[PDB]
C-alpha cells in the first residue's frame, strides 16, 4: 500500500514479545528504540542527529514484525525521544520513496 | 521516480541559485539545512531531535527545488548533521512511502 506523508507515519511492530509504536523513518539509518530488555550481546555506540548525540547499544539479528512481514535488523536502544524504524529494516520489507 | 532504501536517500535540491545535497528524512516534519544565507526577515523555532532541542531561524515562503520539482515553504536553518527534507516539503513534490 501507499502512506502519505501528510501525518508522521506511525506504525506498530512486534519486537521481544513487546508491541512498540514507532515512526518510519527514511532519515533513519537504523532503527533506535526507547529503552528495553533485549536477548544476545550488544555494543555500546553513539548516535548523532539534530540536538547532538546519544550513547545506544547496538544489538544485532533481532526478529522484528511489521504489517505482517517478519524480518531480522539491528536495533540500537537507548534515550531516544521517539521510536524509529530505520531503513535497516524498512529496506527488508520493501518499502521505497515514490513520487 | 522510485527511490529504494539501502543506501542513504539523498538528492540534489536548488535554494537561492545553488545546489546542495540533502536527505529525505520521513522521521522529520519540518525540512532543516545547514548555515546559508536566505533573504527576508526570519522567526525563532525550537525543535528537538535525536540529541535534544536547538535553536533555529525559521524562514517562510522560500523557493526550494528538490529532485526537480519546485516547492515553495518553511526552511528552518540551524546546526544538523546534514541538511534534511522533511515531510512539509516532501508533501509538496507529492512523495510517500510504499511496500
Ligand atoms: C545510526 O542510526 C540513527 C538513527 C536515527 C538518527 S536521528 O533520529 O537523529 N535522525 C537522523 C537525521 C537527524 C539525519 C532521524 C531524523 O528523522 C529525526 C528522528 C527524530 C528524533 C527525535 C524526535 C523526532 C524525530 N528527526 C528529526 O530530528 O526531526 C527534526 C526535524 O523536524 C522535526 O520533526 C520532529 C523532530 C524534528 C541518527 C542515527
Amino acid at each position: 500500500p501507499q502512506i502519505t506523508l501528510w501525518q508522521r507515519p506511525l506504525v506498530t511492530i512486534k519486537i521481544g514479545g513487546q508491541l512498540k509504536e514507532a515512526l518510519l523513518d527514511t532519515g533513519a539509518d537504523d532503527t533506535v528504540l526507547e529503552e528495553m530488555s533485549l536477548p544476545g550481546r550488544w555494543k555500546p555506540k553513539m548516535i548523532g542527529g539534530i540536538g547532538g548525540f546519544i550513547k545506544v547499544r547496538q544489538y544485532d539479528q533481532i526478529l522484528i514484525e511489521i504489517c505482517g512481514h517478519k524480518a531480522i535488523g539491528t536495533v540500537l536502544v537507548g534515550p531516544t525521544p521517539v521510536n524509529v524504524i530505520g531503513r535497516n529494516l524498512m529496506t527488508q520489507i520493501g518499502m521505497t520513496l515514490n513520487f
